[PDB]
């Protein structure tokens, strides 16, 4: 009975302990470094799915396994943990501290529920909107940073107000996460597989007629992202809530005079805030800068201030988001937080002292979340070792058997496979390997490219089962109110039904707009007849 | 009167403010990159002189004024902020926290007070002496990284015991800081650019007869290190105590007395120690294993563990120093603090409590001083930017009309110019791109190579000024009791010093034991005669 207790109380030893033993066989049988990579990837996410360890420490496993097992060298493997989109997160956290260290946070969230109303499922339904229209346009890294901390500010002020709660919790992270990817796939400028399609398409078949352009990419993939947004938000609602549909969505008595209870509790805070002190307006003002200065650096449809000013040889810009975030973020520590804020010296009785800013260090220091850092340069240290090991090429050359199978379900199975690859892998490097050999094997059995090339291409964007792939799947985790188990129980299912909604797309209105049962005459080589 | 105190109160803002302004005539009125990245050498080194903003602020710097100046851009710029030096600097620094988590560094600083005894000098000698000899064999970072915690809690145990304070805590961080740079120089394997030079001198002048070799290297270099090492001391000693020499050393009544009885409370706190706990054994046999491991790794003048297991196509090692500091690091997370420590569970009362391993994540958290982190990787950042807007190849080509000079002045000016342009950006870079300038302007002027090739080398390693060159010199300011005015203040002298202790030992047993007035048949080509 104890000696179960005792167990039972060691298990994240012993999953510790036993996890790499009973996994050895597949670096000892299978002498590869294809399989030392693999042996990493399933190591880390069980040891993820489990917690057996912290997050961040976890993360840190690419730097011991991949220098000796011969992948890479230690050198090599260490610049990998901090690049651009790990700089944003970092700079888009510094303007939150700022923004809840002076209160702002409150007030946005008061707002928020007085415009919108305390009734869970049309609130999330509101995120979910808001947070798939600015993805469209601007980063999902960014547009991630941004939305967490103020649906953690709103979660915050609706449980005060009403004194289940974690369920919710759980629920509005999890939309958000989700929302700003899906978004990102209705335009042909919200996230990068979609130009690597664009360049893929013109370098492998140049006189194709500029087939894929912003229109033609905008009419196909536009309802399929509001189709699988509204099927997200079903899901997620039903996962976390109840079947009920009617406390979720507030209506009936013993709920509708308890809501205006809460309602009244939070017009009562919203009316015992004074007026904006100088740090709010300040920060305010920054805001607004800072998200009017990410819609117009490089908007893809028009010439942005970072293709003007600042390019490169080939035009492009040489300024990122993250720039503008760590520039905003440096402004915040010169700019004084009171503007006459002249204190009487405690320690040195002659003198005066000056305010500090809007971001002092200590404060930055206690707040920051240094393991989401960490967890995704382990997330792009895994996805280095995938195209140095030479397992991407070896899950690549895997999709040409496929076919000897009826066309409609060569994509199902393609788009199955590529979810799943992207959820250990990166997305942009898989997408530059995966088309090329895709394309060849759809000239093979006289089948029109973009039938199976638009089903990799939106693929590798809807992944939702683990940290690694997708930055804002790791930024859901800065505020500890969340497991991995959650996201991997609430994002399988999710994987196969945008796997479906794929399909429903590419049989039906993807045919007429791309005349997809034609075969076309720019796809003729001297191997087709 | 009043509006001078407002004025000197806000001090930090008008720098901030006015030092970017003083300074544009130099990319104004001369329009190229080289001057753009001294523009941004000059100004971080007077925001970090003045503390105008905190250390890791003006740390990332480099992220928003090289690509925007054209350097080089955001991505390129954002993988140099995580090195393998930086994570060495966190892998010990997770040791260094579990060493103070459970009261061993208690009782590792009444042991050394107890064998050394309360005499400042004498204490602080004993210390560099330790740490020279530890980085004649081991990494300089990874001898800061376990010494500077050492030293602080031996500091903190003697402040104690006694009831100036800050001055003495002062004097023995640099003097940790200096002896570890300092000893690196004594040895071929000691430090980078001395390989760097065994390499060029191989390469430059073939059938030289392995001139440049382990215990020619180590004749010349010893007594260097010796004399240097105490003049360091002396220096120090002289400039944060008094010029007494005599409550230096605790010589004398009044002084000899007030020691016997913090000698007393030593003994006594000692005493009241029990005996070590399950978790105390624990993390000194793994910090036993690290140094041993620190030791046999590549040793360089035999072959290590990291040579015969994991060898590259070269034979060198793939595996690193901070490697095996992330591996002991990770080893402490998955390692109980106490084995049968059943702790009943007060959430859920039916079941038990596994303990908390020798590290948890909230500890690390509170404890790692990210900021040195970021410091780290921004002097990385401005040493790449330097050696890629051409900067570094610009101060080299001004070495060329050093040739009008007498032959013992020509090497104490390259010294003096050396050691500052290393202070400024790395010190392996310029030993690859100054030698072979240095090998060709001797070749001109019929002078014997490695009569300005050894003090180039000599002088690479020994700069003390700022946080950016030598990563010791960026790990001492992790406890945050030391300005970096400090250090300025006691580096531009022993700058000075170490280059006239260079010209006396290359003028003076330098020249027997390399034939320094010989001019030999190794070094002649079609050019000369
Ligand atoms: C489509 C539904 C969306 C529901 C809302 C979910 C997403 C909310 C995102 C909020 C983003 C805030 C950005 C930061 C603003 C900085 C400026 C600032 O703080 O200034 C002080 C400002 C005013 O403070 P005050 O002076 O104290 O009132 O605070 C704010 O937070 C700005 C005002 C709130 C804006 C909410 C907009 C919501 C989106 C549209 C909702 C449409 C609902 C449709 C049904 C309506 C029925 C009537
Ligand atoms: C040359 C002068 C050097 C002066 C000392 C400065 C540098 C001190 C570095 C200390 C490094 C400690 C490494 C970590 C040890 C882990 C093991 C551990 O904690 O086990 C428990 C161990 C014993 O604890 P206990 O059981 O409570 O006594 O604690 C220790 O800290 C180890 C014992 C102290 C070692 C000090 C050695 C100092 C270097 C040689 C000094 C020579 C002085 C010459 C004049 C002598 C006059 C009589
Ligand atoms: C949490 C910390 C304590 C690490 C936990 C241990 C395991 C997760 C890792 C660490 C070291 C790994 C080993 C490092 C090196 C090798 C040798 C490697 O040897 C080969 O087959 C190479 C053959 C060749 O190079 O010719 C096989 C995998 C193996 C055993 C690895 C298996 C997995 C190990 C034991
Ligand atoms: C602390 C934060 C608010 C930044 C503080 C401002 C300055 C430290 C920096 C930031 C932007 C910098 C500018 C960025 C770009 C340029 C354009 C650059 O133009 C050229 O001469 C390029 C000519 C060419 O490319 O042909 C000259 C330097 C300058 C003014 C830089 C001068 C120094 C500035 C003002
Ligand atoms: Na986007
Ligand atoms: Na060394």
């Amino acid at each position: 009975a104890t000696c179960w207790q005792a167990l039972w109380a060691y298990r994240s030893y012993l999953i510790v302990f036993f996890v790499p033993i009973l996994l050895l066989p597949l670096p000892i049988l299978v002498p590869s470094k294809e399989a030392y990579c693999a042996y990493a990837i399933i190591l880390m996410a069980l040891f993820w799915c489990t917690e057996a360890l912290p997050l961040a420490v976890t993360a840190l496993f690419p730097l011991i396994l991949f220098p000796m097992m011969g992948i890479v060298d230690a050198s090599e493997v260490a610049v990998e943990y901090l690049k651009d989109s790990n700089l944003l997160f970092f700079g888009g956290l510094l303007v939150a501290i700022a923004v809840e260290h002076w209160n702002l946070h409150k007030r946005i969230a008061l707002r928020v529920l007085l415009i919108v109303g305390v009734r869970p499922a049309p609130l999330i339904l509101g995120f979910m909107l808001v947070t798939a229209f600015l993805s469209m346009w601007i980063s999902n890294t960014a547009t991630s940073a941004m939305m967490v901390p103020i649906a953690h500010a709103v979660l915050d002020q609706l449980h005060s107000s009403q004194a289940k709660h974690l369920h919710l919790t759980q629920c509005m992270s999890l939309c958000v996460c989700y929302s700003a990817s899906i978004g990102g796939i209705a335009t042909l400028t919200g996230t990068a597989p979609n130009l690597v399609l664009q360049g893929q398409i013109n370098s492998l078949f140049p006189q194709n007629g500029n087939v894929v352009n912003f229109a033609s990419w905008f009419s196909f993939a536009f309802p399929t992202m509001v189709i699988l947004l509204l099927l997200a938000w079903l899901w997620l609602q039903i996962l976390f809530l109840g079947f009920n549909f009617r406390k979720n969505f507030g209506i009936g008595e013993k709920m509708q005079e308890q809501q205006q209870a809460a309602y009244c509790v939070i017009q009562t805070e919203h009316r015992l805030l004074g007026p904006m002190t100088f740090a709010e307006k300040a920060i305010s003002i920054l805001f607004v800068i800072l998200v009017l200065l990410w819609f117009t650096r490089e908007p893809g449809f028009f010439l942005g201030w970072g293709n003007l000013a600042f390019p490169n040889a080939k035009g492009e810009s040489m300024v990122s988001d993250g720039t503008v975030a760590i520039f905003i973020g440096i402004i915040m520590f010169i700019i004084p937080s009171k503007f006459p804020g002249l204190t009487q010296d405690p320690e040195n009785p002659g003198k005066l002292k000056a305010p500090l800013g809007l971001l002092d260090w200590k404060t930055v220091n206690q707040k920051m979340p240094w393991n989401i850092v960490l967890l995704l340069g382990g997330g792009y240290a895994l996805a280095k070792g995938s195209e140095r090991s030479g397992l991407s090429e070896w899950l690549g050359n895997k999709l040409t058997p496929l076919q000897s199978v009826p066309a409609p379900a060569i994509a199902i199975i393609l788009s199955l496979l590529v979810a799943t690859f992207t959820e250990c892998t990166s997305n942009v490097a898989t997408t530059t390997i995966f088309l090329p050999i895709l394309a060849s094997m759809a000239q093979a059995i006289c089948l029109h490219p973009l039938y199976v090339m638009l089903p990799c291409t939106l693929a590798t964007s809807l992944a939702f089962m683990l940290p690694v792939a997708t930055p804002p799947n790791a930024i859901v985790f800065s505020f500890g109110d969340l497991k991995v188990l959650d996201m991997a129980r609430a994002g399988f299912l999710l994987n196969i039904i945008g796997v479906l909604v794929i399909a429903l797309a590419i049989n039906s209105w993807g045919i007429p707009l791309f005349s997809l049962h034609s075969f076309p005459s720019w796809a003729q080589s001297n191997t087709t007849a």
